[PDB]
């Protein structure tokens, strides 16, 4: 199963961020409340928003933040790119420890869906390659996270809808992934591409499951694979994505380009109405182990 | 189309470790009492196993804090121990029964810890496909969590078998290591109709026809395809999605039907989706 990491530490950080007409949900770390930006505009402003000059406009008391039932007070905002830094005179007491990271394309995540401050649901994710999210989401706001040893990683804030159905949001230091703004402008995403690595490692999974009637005699140079992979839409595969395997090869005795040549022989015949039904891209090296 | 587990802040709150003897499994925590598998005292005699224990047998943990077990009393296949400690953590909870078909989520724990959060349907065949005894499923419904599953054990064929919150088995499984093995599984066809009505809504309309059927020809075709027989009940379930599209419930299985036999590209889905229920739809 995709499992999505347990939410609870992330639950106790989510409030609701008001301004004017525009509710969204916000990040509660310490004093300090992260939100979209675009909290400041009144959809008008999204075609060709002026953040300085919309947010210079603004006094601390022209936001409210409510934490459950509790308002909070801010005394002070700042902007850092594209998030908004609401600071509160109250520390969450219920903050977790934590940190910012900003991922790669390929790389998982859970996501914690919320309305108007209040949790949902909760789903994993990976960042596609394409540099937007398959989501679920007036969930703007939302976080994605991953959590190690009881400290949460920070990693993406949805911001936007594209017209895809897709997702595009921010690090929490407010920069973009990929090419998207936040202003209602046509942007697309690009033709997504399937994550080689991801499947590669989920297949030394089924192998170390006990599963392993898609092998076969044949293995393959990295540039055949290459060249045979693109034509399926998949992402070409590094040294360096090779070397990441390395210890599922190990573990399994089946070298990485062995698996490669299995690799292509399904995208050529598919499953013979044998299993998923799919080859999943959305589980990572560090994931299977 | 995104399947989404429930947020478990609320039941992560509740997990605790229980040992006995060189046993230990998960258990949940909710005010001065821990539910955890009978077999963790482990063809068993409980009755007479569980006589022969006393509360300094149980060794329960919520993290770092011993608590010191003053009662012990079976239900069914549950443990239940009265601890000295009330939960402060407890939630607004029932426990409840599901059907086959109906989902929940889960949250897999090790050793009394959250690991991941996922979500379930329990199957035709009432085992569920997902050290994680005493790992519970539940539904939250409006700050009320309803606990509706505790996991006892792992079938051969790779699935789940468990109980609800009072001790009764889902299934026609016994708490033994005797011989068992999970009945031949169906599709749950309202909740493959549900699936197809959030394609609608999505604005995936292809597999559209301008055609009806008979409940009964249905059934008759979904019998064949190992599919779960179509109820009116199930029928009235799907009304508020078949007012919402326009589609008459009928007029999906002609649908359904003809996916089944010529297949198809729906929700980016190649095969038909059956653990979204009506309710997961709407919400």
């Amino acid at each position: 199963r995709k499992m999505a990491f347990p939410s609870g530490k992330v639950e106790g950080c989510m409030v609701q961020v008001t301004c004017g007409t525009t509710t969204l949900n916000g990040l509660w770390l310490d004093d300090v409340v992260y939100c979209p930006r675009h909290v400041i505009c009144t959809s008008e402003d999204m075609l060709n928003p002026n953040y300085e000059d919309l947010l210079i406009r603004k006094s601390n008391h022209n936001f409210l933040v409510q934490a459950g039932n509790v308002q909070l007070r801010v005394i002070g905002h700042s902007m850092q790119n594209c998030v908004l830094k609401l600071k509160v005179d109250t520390a969450n007491p219920k903050t977790p420890k934590y940190k910012f990271v900003r991922i790669q394309p390929g790389q998982t995540f859970s996501v914690l869906a919320c309305y108007n401050g209040s949790p949902s649901g909760v789903y994993q994710c990976a960042m596609r390659p394409n540099f937007t999210i398959k989501g679920s989401f007036g969930s703007c706001g939302s976080v994605g996270f991953n959590i190690d040893y009881d400290c949460v990683s920070f990693c993406y804030m949805h911001h936007m809808e594209l017209p895809t159905g897709v997702h595009a949001g921010t690090d929490l230091e407010g920069n973009f992934y990929g090419p998207f703004v936040d202003r209602q402008t046509a942007q697309a995403a690009g033709t997504d591409t399937t994550i080689t690595v991801n499947v590669l490692a989920w297949l030394y999974a089924a192998v170390i499951n006990g599963d392993r009637w898609f092998l076969n005699r044949f293995t393959t140079t990295l540039n055949d694979f290459n060249l045979v992979a693109m034509k399926y839409n998949y992402e070409p595969l590094t040294q360096d994505h090779v070397d990441i395997l390395g210890p599922l090869s190990a573990q399994t005795g089946i070298a990485v380009l062995d698996m490669c040549a299995s690799l292509k022989e399904l995208l050529q015949n598919g499953m013979n109405g044998r299993t998923s039904a799919l080859l999943e891209d959305e589980f990572t090296p560090f994931d299977v182990v």
